[PDB]
């Protein structure tokens, strides 16, 4: 018979109450009542229980630097992307290859603990990082393959134009067994828009990888960055395996350029994912879903140079963004509860083997709350979490 | 001999690690070290103790009314001020005095499990809630005065120049016993800003309490309406008596009629709450902060027909707030902190008794975070809550 059983959990969509059957790591019956038994149980008691929180786009390998004393690190000077990039030097000057990889499970018993079973992190890539904490990172994921998966991007964050030693360090990392690529800032950080592009999708087919972009820029030239992203998508025949990170720049440009860019953006199979420590207010988060765009969201940095802020929890992160867009309908909490479960998945790439359906992968939560909705307002904890149909969380421990 | 002592105590106001001795309601000794008796200890561990919190405007009456099913209810349908009005009118009709009172203890203890010790209720007054929902509230305050002080605001939430029948119901409701007086949108609401306005006044007087005026109309209205309340203010000489709640119209009038504003707002003593369900994220908080301007902070409605969130954690709210304005440093994080603490406090008219000093009320919050910036960063739950030098919650549970 079955190898666990989840009674009855509240299913959102379905919007009914079911008995879940697991055997091994995969979902083989969903029914109003499972008859009759088995060793392992687990009882949601009414409550939801959701497919694995995405967290599209965090940095592991620099997070909790922050961490240490009474006051946070870092944090007696404003936020500037270049002097963030300063401090990530000078950190990264002589920090271990232990230091990183403390940090990097750090991070991820954080997520998982919320929930948070699949990730997709950039590692910082430059002439003093060099592969270390790519190293770092490679060796913490094989290690915490029984409780989250991730993706891994070598991320050129100090620019290819820039630190002219990126490209050959990039070349390594993805040898190494990086599973994407991408950069920072074409117009402002590099200085050369079509270059730094195309130098990116270069790397990208010579190691039939992924692509990952980090824009910040705000305004139009944020747009057109994007933009011709999207195109040189499209000729170097990429349709679907380009993420645009952040993308502030369509909160303050004119809202026709992003009509505009739209259908660009569909045709190009353009992804993109909105980081809950940054989401502009104006974000049109709502109308990006509406278009049916591929929207995904996510915590960035914690703890660290970048952001102070962090606990890797989605649910957290979910009542932080209906803040930050001023939400408040059912439809619209509903929205943002799609964008840190389906439609992250979807930007990661695993929507086929992602949700609570008969064949779907046994990687479940049980929350202490209703619904998506009740959870993003009443931000219980978890109760339950479950990875290959295993349970590695169980009422705040890591039981795995 | 004490009767209480809070050990390894990290206060922030002194940037160090003190026992805190404690007799009857009062603090009475803050040292490195306190030798001698002490019936009760408390050992804080090297983390950072409180004050009480202060939750400057909520509306304990009306609360939890959107709890009973799997999705909250009335969020079928987006936010507007006078639909909101509208399902009040209809909840009032039929709910009872005893269903209010619960609903009163709930809020409270969900308040106090997060270590607010001190908020400011609001209250509808109008023809169809009459003194009902006034009557329940003081009763319910009268239960709670072990675990929370309560100052209750006679709301005249329909309008004084629409439904008429609001004055003489305002009138019985300080009679009552209600400790401020308020009314809503002198403009877009009554029709009538110097009408209005002069009335509110009146009433103020004839029973001499405070003013609490729910100011919503957004950009240069709202700024006039609040010109007109604080000159007003002078003229009958009601200096430091008169809090404005919301102003979202700082948000989006133009940063002239504030600069121009200012020297009137602080000849006036004009208090300001801002409560975290609604801070228009370009609210100018730290601009009004740094001039003087005295703001306090607030949950809001908690899970109501007006809004669906709530916890009344007011170290949640922090964290929201640095969210919607984009705060990051560690003084702004600071500020923040002042705003749900000490300037709570000035917007209570409790300053002098509120702090952690010898000689101030026993009423305290021991944390599980190292200090006011990693506890809005960290959201650890309390540890301890003390009221009246009584242990009143230990351990997510309230011991009183
Ligand atoms: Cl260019
Ligand atoms: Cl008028
Ligand atoms: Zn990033
Ligand atoms: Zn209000």
């Amino acid at each position: 018979d079955f190898d666990l059983i989840i009674r009855n959990a509240y299913l959102s969509e379905k919007d009914s109450v079911y008995d879940i059957g697991i055997v091994g790591d995969r979902i083989i019956k969903i029914e109003a009542k499972i008859e009759g038994t088995v060793k392992d149980e687990i009882d949601a008691k009414g409550n939801l229980v959701s497919p694995g929180f995405v967290d599209a786009h965090t940095h592991m390998d620099k997070s909790f630097t922050s961490t240490g004393e009474r006051l946070p690190k870092f944090w007696s000077r404003p936020y500037t992307r270049d002097a963030a990039i300063e401090d990530g030097l000078k950190y990264y000057k002589n920090a271990t290859h232990e230091e990183i990889k403390r940090h990097v499970i750090e991070h991820a018993h954080m997520q998982v603990l919320h929930g948070t079973l699949y990730t997709r992190t950039h590692v910082d890539v430059d002439s003093v990082a060099k592969t270390k904490a790519v190293e770092a990172v490679l060796e913490a994921k094989e290690e915490l393959k029984d409780l989250i998966d991730i993706q891994v991007v070598a991320f050129a964050q100090s620019g290819f134009f820039v630190d002219l030693e990126s490209e050959s360090l990039i070349r390594k990392s993805l040898d190494m067994g990086c599973d994407l690529v991408g950069g920072v800032d074409p117009a402002t950080r590099e200085n050369n828009v079509e270059g730094s592009l195309d130098l990116c999708f270069k790397l990208a087919k010579e190691y039939d990888v992924d692509i990952d972009y980090h824009i910040h820029d705000i305004g139009t030239v944020g747009v057109y960055s994007i933009n011709r992203l999207a195109q040189k998508t499209i000729e170097n025949g990429y349709k679907g395996r380009v993420t645009t990170s952040h993308a502030w720049c369509f909160a303050d440009a004119p809202s026709e350029w992003l009509d505009e860019a739209i259908p660009l953006y569909k045709d190009s199979g353009m992804k993109f994912v909105t980081c809950f420590s940054s989401t502009p207010p104006t974000m049109p988060v709502i109308k990006l879903l509406e278009a049916g765009i591929n929207l995904g969201c996510a915590s960035d940095d914690i703890r660290d140079f970048w952001v102070p802020f962090g606990n890797g929890d989605m649910v957290q992160g979910a009542l932080i963004e209906t803040q930050r867009l001023e939400l408040k309908t059912n439809r619209d909490l509903g929205l943002i509860w799609k964008m840190i479960t389906s439609e992250g998945a979807r930007v990661l790439g695993i929507e086929k083997n992602y949700g609570i359906e008969v064949g779907k992968k046994a990687d479940l939560v049980v929350l202490n709350s209703l619904s998506p909705q009740w959870a993003i307002i009443d931000q219980a904890k978890r109760l339950c979490v479950i990875k290959n149909g295993r349970i590695i969380v169980k009422d705040e421990v890591i039981v795995a």
